[PDB]
């Protein structure tokens, strides 16, 4: 679909089997949900942002479905207040920016 | 034009009459830009990221001409890492997701 940039651009995921609110970001590298267990073992990473650097969960290759578009992928779990889609999943689901 | 994100989406912006590489980022709701002063007075303003709070001056209402299409709007300048550029002015060039 085509959505604009009126309003942030949230779309619902299903991580785990359940369905939350995601934040879809083309500024972000990487994806980084709200601290959670996922179902696999997670390494540490320390990722920066604007203002400072955060401590993060590391879980690999989770089946994560963006809209009806399954996909696989790394995301990161830590202190973030909004989930994030990041540019490591998104050009997996075949997202563009067009203007 | 059609923006792919393997690469990250730099664009390049004119702001000040001095050209500067940009990122498109729709996460953002702010655009904010490298430590310097364009033309204008400023107010304060803290924003938020992922890696905490931090300080930036506002600049309001500053011609910005992203990718040929001159806009208007406020430029937020302050410590980052790179120059982003958020929704309030990606609105203004048209900009949309598509997947
Ligand atoms: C710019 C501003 C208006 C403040 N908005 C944001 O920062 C919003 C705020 C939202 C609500 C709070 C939680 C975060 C989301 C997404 N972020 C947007 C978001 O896209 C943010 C923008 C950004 C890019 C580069 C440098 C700094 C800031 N990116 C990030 O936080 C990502 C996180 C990641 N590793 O995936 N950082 C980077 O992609 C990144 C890349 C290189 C770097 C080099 C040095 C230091 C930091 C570096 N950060």
């Amino acid at each position: 679909p085509q959505i604009t940039l009126w309003q942030r651009p949230v779309v619902t995921i299903k991580i785990g089997g359940q369905l939350m609110e995601a934040l879809i970001d083309t500024g972000a590298d990487d994806t980084v949900l709200e601290e959670m267990d996922l179902p696999g073992r997670w390494k540490p990473k320390i990722i920066g942002g604007i203002g400072g650097f955060v401590k993060v969960r590391q879980y690999d290759q989770i089946p994560i479905e963006i809209c009806g578009h399954k996909v696989i992928g790394t995301v990161l779990v830590g202190p973030t207040p909004t989930n994030i889609i990041g540019r490591n999943l998104l050009t997996q689901i075949g997202c563009t920016l067009n203007f």
